[PDB]
């Protein structure tokens, strides 16, 4: 269990994250729709990425009513639509990221059009209900222990069906995810050794750099604020539970970092993108 006040630290991290979150990504989705013509493929990414994050930060008054609370009230429409929004998240910012990655090396090595970033969205989501719509029917309000809950039902027996998904859901929405950034950016550091001002013109040239590294904070920010989470829920499947009040309070503040992840992204283009961080101001 948790202490009442612990319980309202949390949830008011989840308001302020919800309210400054929503506010700065439906401010760059406003940028790059109805502000400027800024449809490069890297800010069609990044699109998509304020709409998940959006999503998921609604979800956030709803989980915090259930941490107060100790339980569901909602139902179960309200249950499965939070949890597939969750896994969506997920799977969609890693297929984002790894877009923007390879999206990157392509510049890089070749010197990309708003409209097939687009089309990379669209495929994006299409694996994200790969993995969303089947959480969304197994996810379900249920009274376990004669208390309400939300949860994702695993198929009987648990003791294997748990680890399958667990590993799976590991590798496919972070570890692979995460490995073919790693190789995209390896192949670039080693095709820029030894080449001073190549890949064309200078100015266009730090253009580029300044890109590649926004993504890469981007991704290194992403992956800080979730591998916690990862490895906690991945041990959560093989049956390893916490039971002591301090293990619940690390989780949640875990998976408040995840959370805060969801609003950090907006702060990263205003810091580190030239275009946001003019944009943000006019
Ligand atoms: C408070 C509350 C109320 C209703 C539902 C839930 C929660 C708590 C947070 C959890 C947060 N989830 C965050 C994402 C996490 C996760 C997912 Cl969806 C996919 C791959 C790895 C991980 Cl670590 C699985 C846990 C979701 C849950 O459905
Ligand atoms: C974001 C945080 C939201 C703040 C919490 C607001 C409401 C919690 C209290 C509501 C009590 C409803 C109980 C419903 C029920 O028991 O079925
Ligand atoms: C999801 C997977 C999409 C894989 C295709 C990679 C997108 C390349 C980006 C681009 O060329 O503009
Ligand atoms: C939810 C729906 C996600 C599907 C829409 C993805 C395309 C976004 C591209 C765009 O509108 O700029
Ligand atoms: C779009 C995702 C909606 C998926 C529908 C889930 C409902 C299935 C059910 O509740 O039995």
């Amino acid at each position: 269990f948790l202490p009442l006040g612990l319980k309202v630290t949390i949830v008011g991290l989840y308001l302020a994250v919800c309210v400054g979150g929503l506010l700065g990504n439906c401010l760059v989705m406003y940028v790059i729709l109805r502000h400027t013509k800024m449809k490069t493929a890297t800010n069609i990414y990044i699109f998509n990425l304020a709409l998940a994050d959006t999503l998921v930060l609604l979800t956030l008054p709803f989980q915090g009513t259930d941490i107060l609370l100790g339980f569901w009230p909602f139902g179960n429409a309200l249950c499965k639509t939070v949890i597939a929004i969750d896994y969506y998240n997920m799977f969609t910012s890693t297929f984002t990221l790894t877009a923007m990655s390879v999206d990157r090396y392509v510049a890089i090595c070749h010197p990309r059009t708003s409209s097939k970033a687009q089309a990379v969205n669209v495929a994006i989501w299409a694996l994200a209900s790969v993995v969303g719509v089947p959480v969304a029917i197994m996810g379900s309000a249920q009274v376990e222990d004669e208390e309400i809950e939300c949860l994702v039902e695993i198929p009987t027996p648990q003791d294997y069906w748990g680890p399958v998904f667990a590993i799976c859901i590991f590798l496919f929405s972070f570890i692979v995810p995460v490995l073919v950034i790693s190789v995209c950016y390896s192949l670039m550091i080693r095709r820029l050794r030894g080449v001073r001002l190549l890949s064309g013109s200078r100015e266009k040239d730090r253009n580029l750099r300044r890109i590649t590294r926004l993504v890469l904070v981007v991704v290194a920010v992403f992956v800080g604020c979730w591998t916690p989470v990862q490895v906690f829920v991945l041990a959560q499947g093989l049956g390893v539970q916490p039971s002591s009040e301090t293990a619940v309070a690390i989780l949640r503040f875990c998976t408040a970092l995840g959370y805060v992840n969801s609003c950090l992204n907006p702060i990263l283009y205003a810091f580190l993108d030239e275009n946001f961080k003019a944009c943000f101001r006019k």
